[PDB]
């Protein structure tokens, strides 16, 4: 089984969920991905080479056709802005594309959306970047200073061009350790910390037209957070897991957000005594929702942090 973690990448084609990087209470071995089958519960280390990247944590990666790609990250050496692939269709080979195009700044803890050739880039926390946008400083990083974005940029897979939509509508504030799902044309963001807030608002891209909307939806709605997970589960569902609250309170609370209704309900599980922040989700074709690793506790404490290697189903 893989060593504990918080983050790391997870992706996967429905079946097959591809693990790697993170860190523990030390980053874990770049050259190693760890395979996790969905229908036997077992798990398969492999040996990676080529360019292989620098062991991170943040990163942001998307599984598409079983081709891997991954953006930003932080390294022992700070953030970056480089782009990673790995075909999973033999020994795998990592590949760094020198893409075309003035690239996103360097930085983590961002959120991505799939549309056709494009990969979608949202927000993050990193060095100041000139672009289109807003970048804020993050006052505790003076005392090579860092901050947070509410940036969009499209990397085109057809050509390796990074580029950026001209936008319409108000954008949700510059965040990281917010969470995104793509449902049809849709680009969703729920939550992420920006200043000293961990915040509940939901919005969407519509990655046809670039423009943003905000979501209102009616009635109850789950606690604000960074660090959760939202995972879409159907043509009209997110899945949403875990978690930290701006008052640092670790979440085992879960929810689906109703597309069609604008709609949360909260969902029953039995892992209520085992929040997670910092944890990844992957949908199966069968439709669960797989966590994999994140912290039980407040991984800011480093010397306390609960750093899991447990797998936690959800039969949505
Ligand atoms: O504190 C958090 O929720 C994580 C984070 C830190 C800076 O930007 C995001």
């Amino acid at each position: 089984c893989p060593a504990e973690r918080s983050g790391h990448v997870a992706v996967s084609d429905g079946r097959h969920m591809f693990v790697w990087g993170g860190y523990k209470s030390f980053y874990l071995p770049r050259e190693e991905l760890w395979i996790y089958n969905m229908e036997t519960g077992r798990w398969k280390k492999i040996n990676t080479e080529g360019d292989v990247p620098p062991s991170m944590s943040g990163s942001c990666a998307v599984c598409v056709d079983r081709v891997l790609y991954l953006f930003g990250g932080h390294h022992s050496r700070g953030n970056t802005n480089k782009f990673y692939m790995l075909d999973s269709r033999r020994v795998l080979q990592w590949e760094r594309i020198d893409c075309q195009g003035i690239p996103p700044s360097s930085k983590d803890k961002l959120g991505v959306w799939v549309y056709k050739n494009k990969l979608i880039f949202f927000g993050g926390y990193g060095y100041l970047p000139k672009v289109l946008g807003t970048f804020e400083f993050d006052e505790t990083s003076f005392w090579h200073p860092r901050g947070w974005n509410d940036h969009v940029h499209i990397l085109d897979t057809e050509t390796f061009t990074w580029s950026q939509p001209i936008t319409t509508g108000k954008a949700p504030s510059p965040r990281a350790a917010h969470a995104c799902a793509t449902v049809g044309n849709r680009g969703f963001v729920f939550g992420g910390r920006y200043r000293d807030a961990r915040m509940n608002d939901l919005h969407y891209l519509n990655l046809d037209t670039w423009e943003w909307n905000e979501l209102i939806p009616q009635g109850i709605c789950p606690v604000g957070r960074s660090w959760h997970s939202l995972t879409p589960v159907s043509s009209d569902h997110l899945f949403l897991f875990g978690g930290f609250t701006t008052d640092k309170q670790p979440l085992s609370d879960a929810w689906t957000y109703c597309i069609s209704k604008n709609e949360w309900i909260q969902f029953n599980h039995p892992y209520t005594e085992k929040p997670r922040l910092w944890h990844t989700a992957c949908a199966s074709d069968e439709g669960e929702v797989i966590v994999f690793g994140g912290c039980a506790n407040n991984l800011l404490v480093h010397h306390r942090a609960a750093h899991s290697n447990e797998i936690l189903i959800f039969s949505v």
